[PDB]
């Protein structure tokens, strides 16, 4: 779909069979989750945004259904406020800036 | 233009008479930008992001030129590590995301 952005962009995602809503976010490099069950291993990780850094829990190779789009990459799991979908998964799904 | 985002979205922007470069953050509801030289008045304020919340200067009715559209709107001013365009601008480029 095209979204205008008059309105956050958050759309509908599956992960780790449960279902979320999160923010497509073309500023973010990673893609952050809020605390979630998450099987599997991981090692850990410290990441910046506009306010300092944070401490996740990095997931690789994490299957997500973005709006009924699969991928299949890196996760990250920590105190952010919001659920991230970064361009690293934002790729996967062929999504594009337009103006 | 069409943007991909296998690399950050970074942009040229003009404003307050000079040149930068800054990054469409369609996970930004506000515009926030680097220390920089800008005229007229400004009101005090505090914004969150992944990391935590900084203080900065709230100048409106600003005008900014994004890779060559014109905006006009609210731009903030502090301790960003990233000139970032939000959505406040984004959508007055009629920027949308796509796929
Ligand atoms: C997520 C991560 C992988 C760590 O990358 C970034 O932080 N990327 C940021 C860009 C960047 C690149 C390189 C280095 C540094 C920074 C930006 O795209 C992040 N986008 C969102 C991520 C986010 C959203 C919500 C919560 C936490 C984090 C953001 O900070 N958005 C801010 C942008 C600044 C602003 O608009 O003022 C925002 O909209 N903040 C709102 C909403 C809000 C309220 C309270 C807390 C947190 C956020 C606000 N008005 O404060």
């Amino acid at each position: 779909p095209q979204i205008t952005l008059w309105q956050r962009p958050l759309v509908t995602i599956k992960i780790g069979g449960q279902l979320k809503e999160a923010l497509l976010d073309t500023g973010a490099d990673d893609t952050v989750l809020e605390e979630m069950s998450l099987p599997g291993r991981w090692k850990p990780k410290m990441i910046g945004g506009i306010g300092g850094f944070i401490k996740v829990r990095q997931y690789d190779q994490i299957l997500i259904e973005i709006c009924g789009h699969k991928a299949i990459g890196t996760v990250l799991v920590g105190p952010t406020p919001v659920n991230i979908i970064g361009r690293n998964l934002l790729t996967q799904i062929g999504c594009t800036l337009n103006f």
